[PDB]
């Protein structure tokens, strides 16, 4: 019938655009379940959905807290068609700042949402896809999950986690008929993201003036990279679709090639000394 | 004076051997703080310490729960010399079994201990090392942190996390004078490990007979790899020492080269299709 897709973290960014991009497809081959943690944020999903003229019933909204298995279970039961053909694990949190400046709860929230939240989604949805011998799971990756970035230690950790988690499953799912693929995104044009970067005094009292100085320096550098490398979510969202459609999807898809040169030098030197070096100069 | 080293997870394996290997050094240049989560497990650390004839006062035991920052802070204050020259982040948990068969708390414990526990150690100890402009941090890695392994999804995730976390910091610590290095271990001869693998009925009721069958199949395969590739902890522990002594340590040290061929094919194909394939055949 119609491909049933459930996407997490749809209140903005990639999740939002992908949801409406799927539900608004001229072919109307997709039934989308856009879940968000807080429903008071569905506004933009809906205004965006009116903008693309998604036919009614092509887009349903669900409250889903990936930090809660009960919510994960309850939303899974809201899928009237009693089946999900494409599960998109997109919900994710960021974290920028000196390691010593990051609150313990903040660190725990990012791993809990980004990694364990994805585990819960996989636990609740993988079984049936395995039983039915079919299904596709897509997980939003990040260049940060492929290489470490200064002041993104915990973010990268959780993104790296996702790589390990999916690669591990991938080895097991190969003969099962269910496909898992990571979508490695570089910066994705977001006006708020470039706004999130800029923490003076609060970070200053939680770290030394030399680390602090390097933070600013790194903020300045991300700023540039964004303003000259950021991709439109319409563009990134189109990669999910490419993967979702590939008859034999690969474990991972890259939304850009800009960061591929850096990634190569990463395994052109397993000792990590070359990358840490290129990347340090690269940012400072 | 004497190099002060604090090691976590010393109740067994690498932590234990490294602790006594450092404290028993003929040169006696090291003062060791072997922390363990439960003191009722210090027996083997001590019997091992008598075996190597560690001079009295070369080895102090501390209760440290890396799942608790208060415990992390309290043990940090137990370091009488008011300084740590070498911090070894070794505490870690394993997890084997179908993703759907893993308890939520179990998944959360492994990330909490392996990743966030390491964050807390880094948060509490990095500052001073940064201030003093010197210090070495070593983190026990794993081949599982460099490539995904079936039925080790959550273990690999946390190990992958550690890679991201350390690589991120590494970029920032380069000019600071504090060195961070990961010690990537392959299997390390442990009679209990080969015993931990073997969960019939309990795992059977939490997953399908086909996944279950593949689990057994994978258990069988690890069994072999261990019985013919496992390294003595004395051997692995000697790598920590190599790193601890290198004037310019690299971000990572490999205890063996057995798994290096597999790791290369991992970035000789960023799409992951080659590795997932080699590794699947490799295990099944
Ligand atoms: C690592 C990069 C790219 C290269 C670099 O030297 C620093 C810079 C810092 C911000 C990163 C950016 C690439 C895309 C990331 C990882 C986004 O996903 C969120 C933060 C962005
Ligand atoms: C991945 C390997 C090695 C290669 C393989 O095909 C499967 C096998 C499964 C058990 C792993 C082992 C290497 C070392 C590990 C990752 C230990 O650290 C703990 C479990 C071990």
């Amino acid at each position: 019938a119609r491909t049933v897709v459930l996407i997490t973290g749809c209140s903005s960014g990639i999740g939002l655009h992908l949801a409406v991009r799927l539900a608004s497809d001229p072919s109307q081959s997709f039934k989308v379940y856009a879940t968000l943690r807080d429903l008071k944020t569905q506004g933009r999903l809906w205004e965006a959905a009116r903008a693309l003229a998604c036919p009614p019933g092509s887009l349903e909204t669900l409250q889903l807290d990936v930090r809660d298995s009960k919510s994960v279970a309850a939303a899974r039961e809201r899928v009237t068609e009693g089946r999900v053909d494409v599960l998109v694990c997109n919900a994710g949190l960021g974290l920028l700042g000196p390691l010593e400046a990051l609150g313990e709860d903040a660190v725990a929230s990012v791993l809990d949402v980004n990694v364990v939240g994805t585990v819960r989604m996989l636990q609740a949805f993988l079984p049936d896809m395995k039983r039915r011998g079919s299904g596709r799971v897509l997980v939003t990756g990040s260049v940060g999950g492929l290489m470490g970035l200064p002041f993104n230690d915990v973010y990268c950790a959780s993104k790296f986690a996702l790589e390990g988690l999916c690669e591990s499953l991938a080895v097991l799912l190969l003969p099962f008929g269910v496909h898992l693929s990571l979508i490695e995104c570089g910066p994705v044009h977001t006006a708020f993201m470039e706004k999130v970067l800029g923490s003076p005094e609060e970070v200053l009292d939680r770290t030394d003036i030399h680390t602090f100085h390097r933070f600013y320096q790194y903020l300045a550098h991300s700023k540039q990279v964004f303003r000259e490398a950021a991709q439109n979510p319409e563009e990134v969202a189109e990669v999910f679709l490419t993967a979702l459609r590939a008859p034999k999807p690969t474990l991972r898809y890259f939304t850009t090639e800009r960061f591929l040169p850096l990634l190569r030098m990463r395994l052109d030197d397993p000792s990590g000394s070359n990358y840490v070096t290129a990347m340090h100069r690269e940012v400072f």
